[PDB]
């Protein structure tokens, strides 16, 4: 295809991430296969890191996706840091893209609840929010340039195993600790222990908003169990709440698709329906951890009052993949199947990969999984996006 | 443990609550969760429930409860009647449980300000009221039993998220209609509408006393204005009055423990402590009543000269958790944590429970908290109290 923009690519992870520098240098976005961010620029298409809070809200990740991007101090919002009970100001970033305060556009490409943060971001850049404009003017306050509105400058949104409708995982009986031993496998793909005090940082959870970080000869182990109790976990203004199916739904009444944006989503599955009842089950190479702790629940857990019935059990081992083509509950946003044509405005749904959700990223090996050709076939296809 | 007494359990409400034939058999012990009394009865502990004024003082409401408990008219005593201005006969009812007159004993489990209630109670069946035997003799009219003292039935009174030291959510400025929003929260929760004249009683407040009662053809919404700007609202003999941390301390100066009956309390939290003041804010799953209306004021107002301090912030979303290990202001009863062995003549506190004002009954969901152990748990224990 022809190439009809020059925008960049900027890849945003989910409810775990971590910078270049981090984890040791293996990357979120390759994992075991690779640095997926310098294939694309190695064939020509710049692309970019965006690394933020992994279990922040979406609210606040976006913030911090906005001054990672043009540069600048993060400010959450005044009105939004009152009511939760957290800075209102967070880092201050160089920018990797200051000139899109003036001009230009970017494509994002998210991984699991990046999708979330990457539809929140577009709906402020061009909205703004209506209830921090008021605060401001309320009480004669600053108001980041974010909430103002008039500010769109993402061309497509990309998102790959995003739990749009939310997952049932949040629902499962231990899922506080399970959540955080999930965050230990995915160190433990990063040969990075949890029972070992790290003087360096390893993987920094960016939680300055809520003043927590990990001190000086902790553990993993030791710190994740402060985490569990503290107002990251505990909040609605968490990555926790927005993953719930209540969360998510409550996240599409206000964030839907913007006419100028192109939405592509990618579905993922690992897994196979059982003889019995229906129920779905982990296909041999899913990643260990969820293979074992979390796609048993996914592929039988019901509820019948929230219509979380069969269409729900098919996984990728973290998110369902009926989940994962748009937002579908308490949205009003179309999804279309891909017929050749990408349409501005609504969900192009690409289809539905074997890969499960740490294979799609590369954390997990999957030989049979052509990683490189997926994230370049992509990327020509968005760089075909005609503005 | 093994059972040393066989004295029944009888349940009894706080400022919402009404009886199983109420609400359209919506029970107010289990709401959206189940039936606590069914479940207590099916696994071998007799049990029954009371249905008092929700709005009405602890004092009529314990008037209320005894008629209900041996049978017979409600009698408020001449000099309560006289005093506020109210009927001195209330409603009349057959008894539960005359055998209480005879020797039988039972376990009242009370929530919220079902807890001042029972207290009070007992207080009345120990010592009677020297200020009703006065008045009986000086104006030649009948006295109520409850009223000469020594009496005993209670073996134990079990407080569950109780304003024992009352709750600083009667200081919130627009109280008045916030409470009564609350009622029709817990309506709604029921399945009730509030702008329906339902023909029906559905929920009777039970002020024969104040002779009110909702009209024909009118709704709750237009019978909670009139409720409002009336003397169960407007009086000091009211729910309201005792609420209060100022009125909650002057039914402690009279209201104390008995030496013949163990109380135990059961304290609840559903906050977290923020990282700008220390305030507290609503965790995700809170009932969303309290968490927009009530916990944000719960967990921020202070006031030093009062002793309503950091100490008060932590709150169920309705109730401050410091009031509800028994009472202190205003009390000389003694107060110790539960060592595995109950105590007679004190409060065993059983702990805090991360579960909401509404959760810990059922009328709002929390499948964390597996509400059928929990009554079950404490029935056994009190089962196992020697008598
Ligand atoms: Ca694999
Ligand atoms: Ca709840
Ligand atoms: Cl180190
Ligand atoms: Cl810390
Ligand atoms: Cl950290
Ligand atoms: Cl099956
Ligand atoms: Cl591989
Ligand atoms: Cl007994
Ligand atoms: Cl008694
Ligand atoms: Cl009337
Ligand atoms: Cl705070
Ligand atoms: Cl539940
Ligand atoms: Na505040
Ligand atoms: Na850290
Ligand atoms: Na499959
Ligand atoms: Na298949
Ligand atoms: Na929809
Ligand atoms: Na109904
Ligand atoms: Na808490
Ligand atoms: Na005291
Ligand atoms: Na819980
Ligand atoms: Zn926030
Ligand atoms: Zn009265």
């Amino acid at each position: 295809s022809l190439r009809a923009n020059d925008a960049p690519i900027v890849l945003l992870h989910g409810f775990t991430g971590w910078g270049r520098e981090e984890m040791f240098g293996f990357k979120y976005w390759g994992g075991v296969r690779g640095d997926i961010e310098q294939w694309l620029n190695d064939n020509g298409y710049r692309t970019y890191t965006l690394a933020v809070g992994p279990l922040s809200s979406n609210w606040d990740r976006a913030c911090e996706a906005y001054a990672q991007l043009v540069g600048g101090t993060v400010d959450y919002g005044a009105a939004h840091a009152a009511k939760h009970g957290h800075a209102r100001f967070g880092r201050t970033y160089p920018g990797l893209l200051p000139e899109l305060k003036r001009g230009g556009r970017i494509h994002i490409i998210a991984h699991s609840q990046g999708g979330q943060t990457a539809r929140m971001l577009v709906s402020l850049l061009e909205n703004g929010s209506q209830e921090e404009r008021e605060y401001a003017k309320a009480h004669n306050v600053s108001l980041s340039p974010l909430f103002e509105g008039g500010h769109h400058f993402v061309l497509s949104v990309t998102t790959i195993a995003t739990p749009h409708d939310g997952t049932t995982l949040v629902n499962m009986v231990d899922f506080t600790d399970r959540f955080f031993d999930l965050q230990k496998a995915v160190l433990e793909a990063a040969a990075v222990a949890s029972n070992v005090p790290y003087t360096s940082e390893v993987y920094d959870f960016k939680l300055d908003q809520w003043g927590l970080r990990r001190q000086p000869g902790e553990s993993f182990d030791h710190y994740f169990e402060r985490l569990k109790r503290s107002p990251v976990w505990t909040s609605t203004d968490t990555a926790r709440y927005d993953l719930s199916v209540s969360g998510a739904e409550k996240l599409n009444q206000w964030v839907q698709a913007s006419p100028n944006t192109y939405y592509l989503s990618f579905s993922t599955e690992r897994t196979y329906r059982g003889a019995l009842t229906g129920n779905h089950y982990p296909e041999l190479g899913m990643n260990a951890f969820s293979a074992v702790v979390c796609a048993p629940f996914l592929g039988s857990y019901r509820n019948p009052t929230l219509g979380i019935d069969d269409r729900w059990l098919e996984n990728d081992g973290i998110v369902n993949t009926v989940s994962m083509n748009g937002p579908k509950r308490g949205s009003s946003d179309r999804i279309v199947p891909y017929d050749g044509t990408l349409k501005k405005g609504v969900w192009n749904d690409m289809g539905t990969y074997n890969v499960d959700h740490l294979e799609i990223i590369g954390v997990d090996p999957n030989p049979s999984f052509d990683i490189r050709a997926f994230y370049l076939r992509l990327a020509e296809q968005l760089a075909s996006l005609r503005p």
